[PDB]
């Protein structure tokens, strides 16, 4: 389809509990409304749903590899390095986040906080408890369980048995003020789902996938060298607004879901102490996004099973298609139904 979200605005969704029970079905719905055209969409769950009953058992959890984020650069163009530090607990990380050195500054509004982020990026290197293999969900949670979404990304584990952490498994993100994730797309241009468990907000910048190539030309212009897959390049919105790169901004609060879409470039930072949970997933539409992307997943099993008419032409390298970033995804295909019956 097309012309659903022609402005490519970041859309916010508030489903009822009945719309919330099927995860894959609701992803097809928000794409039928055009959420995928912004590269990022917010999902506000109903109040009856709570992923964990209490967050007081978490002080003794281990953060195996925290990273000190050292950012260099000037004039809205930066490069961040991630130096690994010693292990610590969440209680220690919380006391370090609210330390005077790392605490959230005084700010009038977000515009003030955004200004102080890009002004004080170089001066202090914050600690980010990122990429922790684990989950904070309860076991009985059956709706939107990040540890088990039951999408077609399970074909990797169900057929080839490969398990990739942060992609097949959930990751945990304990943050503090100024902790940043750089401009990037998900591995193999996969989807991603991020849920903010508790704490201070997490802000997102997102570029629509139909303009992602304009950011890639911009970054190549600054460094003469898919190097943005190093995921350590920071670009200020001042620079994007100067060269005409379309982008939108939204703030994710505690208890809200964020979906990133294939070839949706995103970047952002944490306002203060928070905990986020994230994993990757896929719909039927992603298969063509993963094919054009060639952590390296082999797309062979997806094409051999769900695109079998194109398989031999893809092995011969004669399947040259152009992605239509506006087409919504399908919910089911005859090849997918007969595959679930085989398993
Ligand atoms: C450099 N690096 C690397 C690159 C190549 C291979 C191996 C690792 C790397 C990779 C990942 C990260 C960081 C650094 C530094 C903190 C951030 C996380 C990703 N975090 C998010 C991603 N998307 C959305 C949100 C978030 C978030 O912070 O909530
Ligand atoms: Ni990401």
């Amino acid at each position: 389809h097309g012309a659903q979200n022609p402005s490519c605005k970041i859309m916010t969704f508030r489903p009822t509990m009945e719309e919330f029970k099927d995860f894959n079905k609701y992803v097809a719905y928000i794409e039928s409304q055009g959420a995928h055209r912004a590269g990022l969409a917010k999902i506000i769950p109903p109040k009856e749903w709570k992923p964990r009953q209490t967050y007081d058992d978490i002080d003794d959890v281990v953060i195996p590899a925290p990273i000190q984020q050292v950012v260099t650069g000037q004039s809205g163009l930066f490069t961040q390095y991630n130096i690994q530090k010693k292990a610590m607990t969440v209680g220690e990380y919380r006391r370090l986040a609210n330390s005077e050195k790392y605490c959230t500054p005084r700010h009038q509004d977000f515009d003030d906080l955004e200004r102080k982020y890009w002004k004080n990026l170089t001066f202090v290197s914050p600690i980010y408890g990122a990429d922790i293999s684990g989950s904070l969900y309860d076991d009985d949670v059956a709706q939107w369980n990040i540890g088990s979404l039951r999408t077609i990304l399970d074909m990797v584990e169900r057929e080839c048995g490969t398990i990739i952490e942060g992609v097949n498994t959930p990751y945990l993100y304990f943050g503090m003020w100024k902790t940043t994730f750089a401009w990037h797309t998900e591995d193999m241009d996969l989807y991603s789902i991020n849920y903010l468990h508790f704490g201070e907000p997490k802000s997102w910048y997102a570029i629509p996938p139909e303009h992602g190539k304009r950011l890639e030309r911009l970054a190549i212009g600054f460094f003469p060298g898919a190097f943005l897959r190093h995921k350590m390049t920071l670009i200020s919105p001042i620079i994007l607004k100067k060269y005409g790169i379309p982008f939108s901004r939204i703030t994710q609060e505690a208890g809200e879901f964020m979906i990133t879409f294939p070839y949706g470039y995103h970047a952002g930072f944490n306002h203060g102490f928070n905990c986020a949970e994230s994993t990757n997933f896929a719909t039927l539409r992603w298969i063509d996004y993963g094919k054009v992307a060639t952590v390296k997943i082999s797309m062979d099993v997806f094409v051999r099973i769900l695109q079998p008419e194109r398989y031999e032409l893809w092995k011969q390298g004669k399947d040259l298609t152009v992605l239509d970033h506006t087409r919504p995804t399908a919910l089911t295909s005859p090849e997918l139904s007969s595959w679930s019956a085989s398993r």
